[PDB]
Order: C-alpha cells, then sequence, then structure tokens
C-alpha cells in the first residue's frame, strides 16, 4: 500500500551530492517526495509511495551517496498526502 515518511539524516550529509543523489535514488525506486538541507547542517525530506520502495529507500538512505558519512536516519510514519514528483527544495 501506499505510505508515507518523514525522515532525517545526520552525519556529514550537506557538501557530499546528498539531495541529488537522493533524488535520483527517489526516482529509480519511483518514489514521489522531497529533500532540502537544514540550517543545523541535517538533511530532511519525505518519500511517499508503494511501502516496498519506500523500504528500499530507507534502505539506502542509510549510505547516502559514497561521499555521504551517515550517523543516523530518523523516520516518522505518515499518512498519504498526494505528493507529485521528486524535488530538491530549496
Amino acid at each position: 500500500a501506499i505510505v508515507r515518511v518523514h525522515y532525517k539524516i545526520y552525519g556529514r550529509v550537506q557538501g557530499v551530492g546528498f539531495r541529488w543523489s537522493t533524488q535520483r535514488e527517489g526516482r529509480k525506486l519511483g518514489l514521489n517526495g522531497w529533500v532540502r538541507n537544514l540550517p543545523d547542517g541535517s538533511v530532511e525530506g519525505v518519500l511517499e509511495g508503494d511501502e516496498e520502495r519506500v523500504e528500499a529507500m530507507i534502505g539506502w538512505l542509510h549510505q547516502g551517496p559514497p561521499l555521504a558519512r551517515v550517523t543516523r536516519v530518523e523516520v516518522k510514519w505518515e499518512q498519504p498526502k498526494g505528493e507529485k514528483g521528486f524535488r530538491i527544495v530549496g
């Protein structure tokens, strides 16, 4: 079924191609949502789509691109809202 998550990523996650790689992977996996940098140095975003696709993406988010160093992925499960496309915001 379609599900939604709000995620936060900590570590070496800005200046490492994280947003562009997240969008690339999200699209490959057939997900909608968005990703953005936060002032505290973390990355935040939303995934929305088939739960199997979301689960694969959460797996990916624990690594990110080779250059990243992800220390923690925080996940909040939410009701889908009708996200269209996967966008880099900010």
